[PDB]
């Protein structure tokens, strides 16, 4: 299942992108 | 899927992301 | 090749939130 | 790859995301 443990990999960062990107935009909004 | 299934829910995530990346950018030059 | 197709959808989005991302950088280093 | 290839280079990019998104959060906070 290599595809898959990378499509996770994948999946779990992209999971943390948008949480900072929310936290970014919260920065940005307070500011 | 499965790998299908986990495929196109990262393509979901990335549209989310690049969806707060456009309002991120809009509230940072607003400023 | 669904599964190639979906792959190559995430890889665009990605390199468009890279952009993006290196963008919003600028206009938050600007000011 | 082919699909394993488009794969890791999907995880490629998020990783650089990621670096700016950490990277402009810590601007944001900066200023």
């Amino acid at each position: 299942g290599e595809i898959k443990a990378i499509a996770q990999e994948i999946k779990a960062i992209a999971k943390e992108i948008k949480a900072i990107a929310f936290e970014i935009k919260a920065i940005a909004q307070g500011y």
